[PDB]
C-alpha cells in the first residue's frame, strides 16, 4: 500500500536545521531558528514557569481528562489577555475559548470547524507569511489566496497593494491577519491602518481570522492587542488563534487557544458545540501541563509579575539586537542601509539578501538563514555580531 | 456566518457525565466513566509518574520544540513494548513511530495520512466499538463500514458472523482491530482466532490498523500483544495506534503513538515523511511532558519496576471487581447468569441490560450507565457493590 508513496518535500525552515547540525565549522551562526535565544545562545525555561511547575507537582491529585475545551481558568485568562479586562465581548459573553495544542493546533481546529460548518472555502493569507499557514488550511480542504503586503524596495507595508488585493475577496471569505510581529517581515500595520482595515472588513463582509503568536514581543501585552481590539469592537464575528509558545517559552508543551466570537451568547454557544465536535474527532481533549502552567502564572500576581518582567527582558533583548545589528553593519562599512531593521517588530525580518547571497553566506561563512533571507534577530548576540556583520558585508 | 449553525449532538458517553453531576441523590453510582478508579473512587496519579515528574522538573533546561515525531527514546520504547524486545521489525528497522496527542490523536494522523497518501477509502470497524472511531475516520473523509463481532445471546465473539462480514471487504481496505480489552464488550479473540484472522487478512489484502489503548489490562504487557505480534510477523505493512492514558494514568497529558510498518526501511522512511507532513499541518509537534514521563520511566528499571507493579495492581483490582460483581448479584438473588462478566477483559463489558432497564436504573436508583448498557467495572468498589447489585436485581 505504501510501496509507491512519494517522499514529502523538505520544510524550508526545518530542513535548514539538519544542514546546520552537520556543518562542522568553527564559528557558525544559525539565524534560521524561529525560536527565542538569550545572550548565551540558549532557550531556557522561564523561572516563573519553573515555579509554576513546582506548584503543580505538589498540588496535582489526578491526571483525569480535561473537557474538550480544556481548563476554564486558562480560557477566561486568555480572553482577558486578548480583548481587555473589561471588554464587552467578555461581559456579553459572546466569546468561547478552547485550549488547543499550540497555535498551529488552534488554526487547524478553526480550519476544520469552518470547512465543515460554514460556506467558506477561500482563505486569504499575506505574501509572504509563515509557510505552514497554507498547509494547515489546505489540509482542511480550504483554498488559499494571497493578498499583497510587503514592499521589496522600501521594505515596508504596501498598504495600497494590500487594499487592492483584498478587493477581489468576497463576502464570506476568511481573511487572515497576523496580530503583531508579522512573520517573516516584522512589518505591522499602524493603529490607523488597522482601523481602516477593520472598516473595510465590515463593509466587504470578510470573516477575520487573527493569528496571534507573539503577544508581548512588539511593544507590550496590551499595545500589541490594539489591532485585534479594533476589529473586535467592529465585528459581530471573528476567530483568533493564539500561542503561548514564545511569550512563555513553552514551545514543546503545545499550549495555545482558539477563540470564537459570535453576535451573541446563544449563537456563540451553538457554534462552539460544533467546534468541540471538531476537536473530539482530532485529539479528543488538550494536554494539561503547559496550559496548567499558564493558568496558574496568570492567576497569581507574584508569579504573573515575574513572568511579565521576563517577557519585557526578552522583548528588550530583541530590540537591542536589531539596533546593534544596524550599527555594526553601518560600522563595518558597506554601501547599503539597514535602517528598516529598527522599524520592524519581533524576532524576524527580511535581511534583504538575495537567494545567492544567503547561499554564499551559508557555504562560505557558515552563516545560516532561511532561503527567503528571513533572519532571526534573537539568534544574534553581542559576541557573534561582529563576525556575522563581517560575513554579510563580504557578500554585498 | 455562524447564525444558522446547528448545535452538535450530545456525546453518548460525555453527556451522561453532566446529568450525573446534577443528580443530587445520596448514594449515586457512576459506571459510565471510561476512566480507571481505585477502591476510593479516585483516579490518582501513579507514584512512578510522580517520581518521573520530579526528575524532569530538576533536569529540564529547555522547552524547545520536539521533532515532528516527538522524542526518540519514547519511540524506541513503544516499539519494544508493542513488537517485542528482539523483534525483527525493530532490527530490520521496518517500523517508524511518531509520538502523538493520545491514542485518538494517533488514529486521526493515521486517518489523514491514509486518506491523502493512498487508495483507501473504506475502514471496517466492529459492531459495536468506541463511538469516536467513526467520527475520527469520517472527519478524514474515509468511509466507515461495520463487521459483526458481538453475540447478544451468548455474550461472546461471533467469530463466524465476523469472518462472514469481513468477506465483503476488499483488498486495499483498512480493517480496525482492538488489540486487547475490546471496548465496549471486553470480548477479545483467542490467540488461535487472531492467527486465523492474520492469515485471512494476508489472503484478502486487508491493511490492519490496530487500536491498542489498554496494553496491560487484560493479562499482562506481553500477553496482550500476542494478537498484534501475530499480524506483525505475518504482514509486510500495518499501522498501530497506541495510548498510554490508561496504563500510565496520563489521561490529560495526551500521550500516545502512531507506529507505521512497511516492507522495508527504504519504503517505511518514504511513507513516514508523508506522515510527518500530516502532523505538521495538524498540531506541528507533540506535547513533551506526558511523553517525557513515559520515556524516563520505561528507560530506568527502578522506575519501570514500580510502574509495572502499579499496573498489575490496577489490572488485579478490575478482575476482582468482575468476580465480586458476579458473586454479589448471584447472591442477592435473581434469575439470570452473569458468568460471562468473568470471561471479559478490561474495564468495560455489556451488562446485558435493556435501554429501559438502564434508564430506570438511572432515574429510580441513581445508578448511571451508558445507554448501550456498557458498564465500567473500575467504577465499582467493595463499598458500593451491594446497593449497586440490589438496584440491578430490582430491574430484572
Ligand atoms: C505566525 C505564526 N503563527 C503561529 C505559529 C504557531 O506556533 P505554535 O504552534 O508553536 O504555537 C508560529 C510559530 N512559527 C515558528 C515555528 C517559526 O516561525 O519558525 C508562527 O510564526
Ligand atoms: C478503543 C479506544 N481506543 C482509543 C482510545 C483513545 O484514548 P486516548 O486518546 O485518551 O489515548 C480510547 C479511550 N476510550 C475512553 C475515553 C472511553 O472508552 O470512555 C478507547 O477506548
Amino acid at each position: 500500500m505504501f510501496e509507491n508513496i512519494t517522499a514529502a518535500p523538505a520544510d524550508p525552515i526545518l530542513g535548514l536545521a539538519d544542514l546546520f547540525r552537520a556543518d562542522e565549522r568553527p564559528g557558525k551562526i544559525n539565524l534560521g531558528i524561529g525560536v527565542y535565544k538569550d545572550e548565551t545562545g540558549k532557550t531556557p525555561v522561564l523561572t516563573s514557569v519553573k515555579k509554576a511547575e513546582q506548584y503543580l507537582l505538589e498540588n496535582e491529585t489526578t491526571k483525569n481528562y480535561l473537557g474538550i475545551d480544556g481548563i476554564p481558568e486558562f480560557g477566561r485568562c486568555t480572553q482577558e489577555l486578548l480583548f481587555g479586562k473589561g471588554s464587552a465581548l467578555i461581559n456579553d459573553k459572546r466569546a468561547r475559548t478552547a485550549q488547543t495544542p499550540g497555535g498551529t493546533g488552534a488554526l487547524r481546529v478553526a480550519a476544520d470547524f469552518l470547512a465543515k460548518n460554514t460556506s467558506v472555502k477561500r482563505v486569504w493569507v499575506s505574501n509572504p507569511s509563515w509557510p505552514n499557514h497554507k498547509s494547515v488550511f489546505n489540509s482542511a480542504g480550504l483554498e488559499v489566496r494571497e493578498y499583497a503586503y510587503y514592499d521589496a524596495e522600501n521594505h515596508t507595508l504596501d498598504f495600497d497593494a494590500l487594499i487592492n488585493s483584498l478587493n477581489e475577496a468576497q463576502a464570506g471569505d476568511v481573511v487572515l491577519f497576523h496580530g503583531c510581529c508579522h512573520n517573516p517581515t516584522g512589518i505591522d500595520p499602524t493603529l490607523e491602518q488597522w482601523q481602516t482595515l477593520a472598516q473595510l472588513s465590515v463593509e466587504k463582509g470578510w470573516l477575520p481570522l487573527f493569528d496571534f503568536a507573539y503577544q508581548g514581543f512588539a511593544r507590550g501585552l496590551e499595545e500589541d492587542a490594539e489591532g485585534l481590539r479594533a476589529f473586535a469592537a467592529m465585528h459581530k464575528e471573528l476567530i483568533v488563534a493564539s500561542s503561548y509558545s514564545k511569550n512563555f517559552g513553552l514551545y514543546n508543551e503545545r499550549v495555545g487557544a482558539c477563540t470564537l466570537v459570535a453576535a451573541d451568547s446563544e449563537t456563540v454557544d451553538r457554534a462552539f458545540s460544533q467546534m468541540k465536535a471538531a476537536i473530539r474527532a482530532n485529539y479528543s481533549n488538550p494536554p494539561a501541563h503547559g496550559a496548567s502552567v499558564v493558568a496558574t502564572i496568570l492567576s497569581n500576581d507574584a508569579l504573573r509579575a515575574i513572568w511579565e518582567q521576563e517577557l519585557t527582558d526578552m522583548r528588550q533583548r530583541i530590540q537591542r539586537m536589531r539596533q546593534l545589528f544596524v550599527n555594526t553593519l553601518q560600522e563595518k562599512g558597506a554601501n547599503r542601509d539597514f535602517s528598516f531593521i529598527i522599524k520592524q517588530n519581533g524576532m524576524f525580518s527580511f535581511s534583504g539578501l538575495t537567494k545567492e547571497q544567503v547561499l554564499r553566506l551559508r557555504e562560505e561563512f557558515g552563516v545560516y538563514a532561511v532561503a527567503s533571507g528571513r533572519v532571526n534577530v534573537a539568534g544574534m548576540t553581542p559576541d557573534n555580531m561582529a563576525p556575522l556583520c563581517e560575513a554579510i558585508v563580504a557578500v554585498l
